[PDB]
């Protein structure tokens, strides 16, 4: 069932981001939707892998081949790792945030994707959507947002 994959995806993002937030591991996960992100998948290393919290964690371990860039989830697959996303040049984004946030903001400005960031500085979890940034969200807030936006 597609609903079982969607709840598994939400659960996979929740557990992986909690694990990386606790250890201040930077992360950048873009979930494609109606708007295609195929051009950005082509920039990364193709995985075409089943979604799991364990694989998402292993990708973002620092100083590893797959950690430098964005993971893109498409359908029920982790499509790619270490992909480029377009950077926002918006001057409204706080300068205390990192390039991952700028990339999450940039992709959200030109797609309808949902993008999750884990800051390697603070461990806070942020989300971008439609050019907006939800900064340092709680587990409860992250859960409700993913439920509302990823479950059809
Ligand atoms: N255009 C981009 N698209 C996706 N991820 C990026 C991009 N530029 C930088 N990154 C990520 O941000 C990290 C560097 O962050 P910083 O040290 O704040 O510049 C890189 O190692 C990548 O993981
Ligand atoms: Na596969």
């Amino acid at each position: 069932r597609i609903e079982r994959e969607q709840h598994h995806l939400i659960e996979s993002i929740e557990k992986s981001t909690q694990y990386m937030a606790k250890r201040r591991i930077g992360a950048l996960i873009s979930v494609a939707r109606d708007t295609g992100m195929d051009d950005y998948i082509e920039t990364g290393i193709p995985l075409n892998a089943k979604i799991s919290s364990q694989l998402l964690i292993n990708i973002f371990i620092p100083n590893t081949p797959l950690h430098d860039g964005a993971v893109i989830i498409k359908g029920n697959e982790i499509a790619s790792a270490a992909s480029y996303l377009p950077l926002s040049d918006s001057p409204f984004l706080s300068k205390e945030l990192g390039t991952r946030h700028r990339a999450a903001l940039g992709i959200s400005e030109v797609t309808d994707s949902i993008t999750i960031v884990v800051s390697e500085e603070t461990g806070g979890i942020s989300l971008t959507k439609g050019g907006e940034l939800f900064r340092d969200v709680s587990e409860e807030e992250l859960h409700k947002i993913l439920l509302k936006e990823l479950v059809t």
